[PDB]
């Protein structure tokens, strides 16, 4: 299964929102401008297919969602990954969907920290695989 990641685990340092943005637009080739926009739940599912190829249905993602319940939407597909894949991990989708800044920086500093104790360094092509 995935490699779990809690508080206590040793991680590298937080990202600056500004790097956090770099390291999702330049891995999926994306052009987000702020960290409120990882409320569509679409780039985690990505990350998800990245980390473990199969582990999402990556045609049922919204990549172009615009409305909550979209994103809704996005994120269930994103926990059955974590399910799928033994991640422990709660997602506390209601708070993220409505695009706060704090919720979402605090999330995608785990998932970040998640995504680097389980990346596997395959290459990846994010445009080929969104279709
Ligand atoms: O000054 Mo930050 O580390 O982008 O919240």
């Amino acid at each position: 299964m995935a490699v779990n990641v809690y508080s206590t685990s040793v991680t590298s340092d937080n990202l600056s929102r500004h790097d956090m943005l770099a390291w999702i637009n330049e891995s999926l080739q994306l052009n987000l401008t702020k960290i409120e926009q990882l409320c569509s739940g679409a780039a985690y599912c990505q990350f998800m297919d990245m980390l473990f190829p199969g582990s999402i249905a990556l045609k049922k993602v919204k990549f172009q969602a615009k409305l909550e319940h979209e994103y809704i939407q996005n994120f269930k597909i994103l926990q059955a990954g974590f399910k799928r894949m033994g991640v422990d991990k709660i997602i506390p989708v209601d708070k993220l969907v409505k695009g706060k800044f704090q919720d979402n920086f605090e999330f995608v500093q785990w998932f970040k920290k998640f995504f680097d104790a389980n990346y596997d360094g395959k290459d990846y092509d994010p445009v080929a695989a969104r279709q």
